[PDB]
Order: structure tokens, then sequence, then C-alpha cells
């Protein structure tokens, strides 16, 4: 049996994802909602299917943090597949528009809190067979693609998470740990189940780390 | 006549800069130290240099940004070079082992600072005749360059603020800004501050075209 956690299950990309492992045989999924309590298809599919774990996560907040590994360690003794899909995206446009709230917000929920995130959960990775270590990044964050759209904090987030994912893909080399950030698509157009369809059969064959990927298995540049 | 502002003037590169700009014909300097008033070299040089205006810059104290453009405005209708140079290199090595504070000081001081600088002094920046716009980064801060080292929070800050650094050049093209990315090399291979200054001011006066991440002999650096 293989465990995955997914941050930001309660609807979108993540919901889809679960949604998705949740069909598969021997697929323990621990899935994260800021307010579980109302997290209502969620909560359903956790109800049919046992296999799926519900826990609070608020990655912009340390004090929810200092809690995910004892708290995904009730369900759990190992992380076999960790996906950082919890994120904003909330800023965009030229840089003289963007107040100060902007950029901390962004910093906070989408750098800061999947790496405090990736630290607290290491151990339970450690502990587990595949060591696949999944940012759900952006194409935005590229530093090398022009889209001739301005992503202010939000791009930004993305490139600070990049470059510190590609670091961690080096750090973690040798422990056989696969690191990736995945651009999950837009969500050209596909829906949020044709990206977890394509992001969840990446996660399965991904067998080499350190590589900026979309969801369809093409490499992006850093 | 042509308006200079340098942040961190009170040692480093910064310093070197100034020292260089005092000497150079009909210029104005704004340089900001955190702390006016221990930046003794600076006031010297200040004492000596007139030309040059020393003004309180913190980039990590939001309240320190929101005085700038006035405490600026105290000496210049405008600046023709703005340099965002102030800056902290305190955190290096793994992910696992780098600490919430290093993540964070490295986004408030490297990243939102001179943001929120360049926000403050865009008017006067607006104002001024060659419109052009550097920020100090690194070449640790390059997605497309690996140096054998973990930069940790330092490398992601400057990767953070040469994304936005990249964006502010296509945003500002069409108002004829000249945004650019310098690496000023690694000073005390190891150069001086001296020699990083001198090929900098260089590079600040025949810099033509914006969108560039450079490194201080002029060369490309990929982003
Ligand atoms: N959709 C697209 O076109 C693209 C999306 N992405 C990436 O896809 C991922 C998910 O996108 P998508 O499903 O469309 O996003 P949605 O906006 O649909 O949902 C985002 C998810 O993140 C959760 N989340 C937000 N803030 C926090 C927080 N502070 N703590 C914990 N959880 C939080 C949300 O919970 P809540 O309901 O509580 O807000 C929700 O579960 C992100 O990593 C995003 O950067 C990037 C490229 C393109
Ligand atoms: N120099 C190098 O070899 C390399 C460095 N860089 C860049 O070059 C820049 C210049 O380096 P250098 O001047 O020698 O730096 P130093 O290491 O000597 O010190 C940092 C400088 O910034 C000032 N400063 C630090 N924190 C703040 C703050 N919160 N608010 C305001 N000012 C602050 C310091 O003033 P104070 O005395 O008060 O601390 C000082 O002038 C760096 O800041 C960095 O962005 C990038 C690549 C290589």
């Amino acid at each position: 049996e293989q465990t995955y956690f997914i941050s930001g299950a309660n609807r979108g990309i993540g919901f889809s994802v679960v949604q998705r492992l949740a069909a598969k045989s021997g697929v323990k999924v621990i899935a994260t909602a800021r307010d579980p309590a109302s997290a209502t298809a969620l909560n359903e599919l956790a109800k049919e299917n046992p296999q799926v774990k519900v826990v609070q996560l608020d990655i912009s907040d340390e004090e929810s943090i200092k809690k995910i590994a004892k708290n995904v360690s009730q369900y759990t003794d190992s992380i076999d597949v960790f996906v950082s899909n919890a994120a904003i995206a909330k800023s965009f446009g030229p840089l003289l528009n963007t107040p100060r709230e902007q950029w901390i917000e962004h910093f906070f929920t989408n750098v800061l809190g999947p790496i405090r995130l990736f630290q607290e959960l290491y151990p339970l990775i450690k502990k587990g067979t595949q060591k696949k270590v999944f940012f759900i990044s952006s194409n935005a964050g590229s530093l090398n693609l022009d889209f001739g759209l301005d992503f202010s904090a939000f791009g930004q987030s993305k490139a600070a998470l990049n470059y510190s994912t590609k670091e961690l893909a080096r750090q973690l080399k040798p422990e056989n740990f696969i690191v990736a950030a995945v651009h999950p698509g837009k969500v050209t157009k596909i829906t949020p189940e044709e990206s977890a369809a394509a992001l969840c059969k990446l996660f399965e064959s991904l067998n080499t780390t350190g590589k900026y990927l979309s969801y369809d298995g093409t490499e992006l540049p850093w």
C-alpha cells in the first residue's frame, strides 16, 4: 500500500486528485482543507471511501503547520507521495499597482507554506517507499517563458518555490527522493478532473528528480 | 546634471559606488544607511563632497520605506539612476536546515524592500532624464546556473526579485525605463569593492536596453 498527501483537497485540482486516488486500490490518501467542516464533497468522498482521511491545514498559519506532522501521523506511519497543491492566485498585473499585502500573502501561502509543510512532513516521507515530492507550481513561475501577461506576486511566489524546489531536488538526490515542480495546466483550458488524471499518471510514473514539468509529462524551462 | 540614488552606501559596494560618483563632475547622490549617525565613512564622504546626501533607509522596515520619497525629496526634484543595492545574504545551504525566519527575513529585506522602495521613488525616477533602474541581484539568483552550492533564502530572494525585475522591465519599457538585474561580482574569483563599483558605474552609464540580467563586466546571465 501507498499513502499520498494532498494539500488543498476540498476543491479544484486537489479534490479531483483525491477523487482520482480514492478510485485506485491500495492508495490511502491524507487530504487537507483549511476548513474541513465546510468541505462538503471531500467529506462525502471520505464517508464512502475510508482510504481518504481528511485533516485541517492552513499553510499560511505556522500554528497549523506545527501540528500537521503529528496529525497526519494519527492516520499513517509514512507518506509515499507528497503533493503541495494548496496555493492562492490573487495578484496579477503591474508591479506599481501591487500593494505590499499581496506580495506578503503570496510569499506566506505560496512559498514559506509549502516549504514549512515539506519540512514538517519530510520524516514521514523518508519512512515511505516512493519518496516522491511534488510542488504544484505554474508555467507562470518560469523565469524563461513569455506569456505577455504580468503575474505579479502570484508568478513571483511560483518562481520562488521553483528555485527552492530545484535546490531541494539536489539536496535529496542522495536519499533517492524524486522532487518535481509541476504545472497542472490552465484549469489552453483543461478541467480539474483532466488535470488530476494527467497529474496522477505523472506522480505514478516519474522516476527522475529535479524536473519542472507540465501535467502532460513534458518539461518547462525554469 | 544627474541624480543617482543608492541604498546601503555606508559600507561595501554601495560605499565604493558613492565614492566614485562623488568624484564625478555634476553628480548629486542620495546615499542611504540604516543608521546615518554611525555611517562615519559616508558622513565624512558627504562632509568632503556635499553633493552626496545621506538619508535614513531600512528596506526591511515598511515605516522607513514610507518616508523615503519625502527624505529623498528634501534634496532633489528627480532620480536619474536608481540603485537597489542594500540587501542581506545570511542564509545558505539545504531547505530542511533553513528556519522560517531566514525565509521571512530574506523575503522582506531582499524582495518586498526593493519593490516598495521602487514604488516610492518611481514618481521621482519618472521625473528624471535617465529613467535607469538597477536592482543589485546575484548570479546565485539564476534559475539556470549551478555553482555546486545551495543558496537557501538568499538565492530564493534574488530569484524572486529577478522575476519581478523582469516584469517591471516589460511594464515600464514604453515609459522608456531601463530596468536591469546586475550581479556585482563576488566582492571582498574574488574582486575588490572598488573594482565592483568601477565596473557597475560603467554599466550604469552605458546600459541602453531594458530587461537585461547582467554581471558587473556587462555579460548577460540567464534568468
Ligand atoms: N487553475 C489554474 O489554471 C492553475 C493553477 N495552478 C496551481 O494549482 C494548484 C491548485 O489550483 P486550483 O485547484 O485551480 O485552485 P483553487 O483556487 O481552485 O483551490 C486552491 C486550493 O488551495 C487551498 N488553499 C488556499 N489557501 C490555503 C491556505 N492558506 N491553507 C490551506 N489551503 C489553502 C484552497 O482551500 P480554500 O477552499 O480554503 O481556499 C483550495 O483547496 C495551486 O498550487 C496553484 O498554484 C497554477 C497554474 C495554473
Ligand atoms: N557583494 C557581493 O559579493 C555580492 C553581493 N550581492 C549583492 O550586492 C549587494 C551589495 O553588497 P555589499 O554592499 O558589499 O553588502 P554587505 O554584505 O557589506 O552589507 C549589506 C549592505 O546593505 C545594507 N543593509 C543590510 N540590511 C539592510 C536593511 N535591512 N536596510 C537597509 N540597508 C541594509 C548594509 O548596511 P548596514 O551597514 O546598516 O548593515 C550594507 O550597506 C548586496 O546587498 C547583494 O544584493 C550579490 C552577489 C554577490
